[PDB]
């Protein structure tokens, strides 16, 4: 996250660290049941040199504040038993960035650890509203990542003018986020992390999940989000919540 804050300990109790072994922290996730995660596809895609597709290559960390502090009192360590990739998902154009991982044993919830609430099919959630973004990614383009987790707080953008922006390349199922000044976006790491929108009495509903962006925090380029309300009923579907 570009241009946040660190977050205090526990305040995003849903964020997840997806680690592929011997690689570090590669992706965020969120928590939404005791056996389930959110993320995005594109983390889960195998290379020459590392089956990233492979749920065994995988460590999830839940509770986690401090990347250099990983069995801190309140992280769990989890595996995975399987990832669920969105059938639709296109590495091209990354339309249908969704993915499903299904935790090897449940998450134990406590002050530190709290799945997030997920949008009915229905929700509509509105261009300027200010939304959360989190993650232990990059802190600018091209920089480092960042070992406490960061929040930084963004609006959603008009659809039209997200389209305009990105010429080409947004589809009904990615939403833009983020100031057209620039200044606080996501970035390399953070993808698969969730966007955490505070509602009528306060829970937080996840609006979406990291997936890309043209560089981090510039003018006109902000960051691209697949959202979530579409996929209520295919989460449903393949995980029962």
């Amino acid at each position: 996250v570009v241009g946040g804050t660190d977050a205090d300990e526990g305040e995003w109790p849903w964020q997840v660290s997806l680690h592929a072994l011997g690689q570090g922290h590669i992706c965020g996730a969120s928590l939404i049941s005791p056996n389930w995660l959110v993320s995005a596809a594109h983390c889960y895609i195998d290379d020459r040199g590392f089956r990233y597709s492979d749920p065994t290559q995988w460590t999830a960390f839940l509770g986690l504040h401090d990347q250099s502090q990983r069995s801190a009192p309140g992280v769990q360590e989890r595996r995975l038993k399987r990832i669920i990739s969105h059938p639709f998902f296109n590495d091209f154009t990354f339309d249908y960035d969704i993915a499903l991982l299904e935790l090897e044993k449940p998450a134990e919830y406590s002050s530190m650890v709290r799945p997030i609430c997920l949008p009915d099919a229905s929700h509509v959630f509105p261009a300027g509203k200010a939304i959360w973004v989190t993650g232990w990614g990059h802190t600018q383009y091209g920089g480092t990542g960042a070992l406490i987790l960061q929040k930084g707080e963004i609006r959603v953008i008009n659809q039209t003018t997200c389209e305009n922006l990105l010429p080409q390349q947004i589809t009904p199922r990615m939403m833009c986020v983020g100031f057209l000044s620039g200044g606080v976006d996501s970035c390399q790491g953070d993808s698969g992390g969730p966007l955490s929108s505070v509602e009528a009495d306060g829970r937080i509903f996840q609006a979406g999940v990291v997936s890309w962006g043209d560089g981090c925090a510039q003018r006109n380029k902000p960051g691209v989000y697949t959202r979530l309300p579409l996929f209520r009923d295919w989460i449903k579907e393949n995980t029962g919540v």
